[PDB]
């Protein structure tokens, strides 16, 4: 897989070269290359946002400079990705989808975001989605597409085989501060291991996600 | 506020020392301190994790390191996050109530998660709350803290989807800005808003 992400915070990106995405990097399972934006600029000031049109907060990252960035780095066969508030939710089910594609190309937006022609004008070429981590509101897309590679490529590295929530975990030692670890899970009974796990996740699942 | 986050890889929480949350921590709004919780462990191999009972994949982190290192940072009035798919889900109301926090600690998990007994006893002293930032699955929680971080300093620093924006040029590429909000006309133009962040809402969020 090759992913680049366009940014006026590359720094942000930072993470990526660490722990596991660091290693499926090294690894040669994926090339990422981080830009900033700011390099398509042509101005003294670099300035890459501007007043909206019909009034409003804030200001506008503007349509030429990312419009040049993608001209550049963007093929046919890319998906365009642009972490907004405004996407439809980034679960599990798209991690899985997005390592089947060979070039993710991740476009943070900061203050109000993108002039929203990139994406009409990207999506006459590229295949292109708009996407939420989830339910509220951060400074800049950059650590939304962090959160997003590395879903992707944890699954990209190889996980171990073992809609219900996890349940909780327990090691060494088998009593600690006066708690117990649950007897069942001392049993060496697997069936008893494998139900209590079920009803425990289960009764989870209920409680904190409903809408599950 | 003040914030410690405690993790075995305190180099994937650099983003908050960058731009907006940079900024909140220089001014003195905010105190941030990240923990290798390594610190924590007294064995030669500095280990903080061992296989779970009852079999299963991988490893998981032990109680007695996370233990003393919570001993040591949290206090009574400290509330105790724990990113984690089997959370609650964060969203933009928790965000905002946890601007009235004092002191926050982001206990970051790695490999199958943290033994169930720390947020246990930790509930015995402090408030506590396990919190998934999405439905998908992560390796570690660094990069759901710097999420959750991120979004409360944002609110620090002072229904419907957002529509769409333009600047300038008024033509580009062949799209036109939609005349509405060219028009000068405060009227049209907030009812414009309105009809597609509606329209917006419906095809991507109908369950907003």
């Amino acid at each position: 897989m090759r992913i680049d992400i366009v940014t006026i915070f590359p720094a942000c990106l930072d993470p990526l070269r660490q722990s596991l995405p660091g290693k499926a990097i090294e690894s040669g399972l994926v090339d990422l290359n981080v830009h900033d934006l700011r390099r398509w600029t042509h101005d003294v000031h670099h300035s890459v946002d501007d007043a909206p049109y019909g009034g409003g907060p804030g200001m506008v990252m503007k349509a030429p400079v990312w419009g040049e960035a993608l001209d550049e780095i963007c093929s046919s066969e890319t998906l365009l990705i642009v972490p907004t508030p405004a996407g439809v939710l980034f679960t599990q089910a798209t991690a899985q989808r997005w390592t089947t594609e060979s070039h993710l190309v991740f476009a943070c937006g900061r203050y109000e975001g993108i002039d929203q022609r990139v994406v009409q004008d990207a999506a006459r070429r590229m295949r292109v989605e708009e996407v939420s981590i989830g339910d509220y509101v951060l400074p800049g897309g950059e650590s939304a597409a962090v959160v997003m590679v590395e879903a992707v490529l944890r699954l990209l590295a190889g996980v171990l085989g073992n809609g219900l929530l996890e349940g909780p975990s327990y090691t060494r030692p088998a009593s600690w501060r006066g708690l117990d670890v649950p007897e069942v899970l001392l049993s060496g009974d697997h069936a008893r291991i494998a139900a209590w796990r079920r009803e425990v996740s289960l009764q989870r699942t209920r409680e904190r996600r409903p809408d599950l």
